[PDB]
């Protein structure tokens, strides 16, 4: 059909049984993730927001969505600069 109905364990789930697991791994690493990738593409709101990777930059420049999506990845794992820490 459609979809398989169903959610339990000793069954005959499907490879989508795994998906639904992975993804809650990967979601912990996105809470920081968006605060790049919104730095990227939506801004700050920061007076000192003057970073290489910033939309609300002084200089007002930023980067579509998708641009955004897969550098804030390669920001998380290097840990970049973000106008909006916490000491
Ligand atoms: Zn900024």
């Amino acid at each position: 059909g459609s979809h398989m109905a169903t959610a339990c364990k000793r069954s005959g789930e499907p490879q989508s049984d795994d998906i639904e697991a992975s993804r809650m791994k990967r979601a912990a690493a996105k809470h920081l993730i968006e605060r790049y990738y919104h730095q990227l593409t939506e801004g700050c709101g920061n007076e000192a927001c003057t970073n290489e990777f910033c939309a609300s930059c002084p200089t007002f420049l930023r980067m579509d969505n998708n641009a955004a999506a897969i550098k804030a990845l390669e920001l998380y794992k290097i840990n970049a600069k973000l106008c909006d820490p916490h000491p």
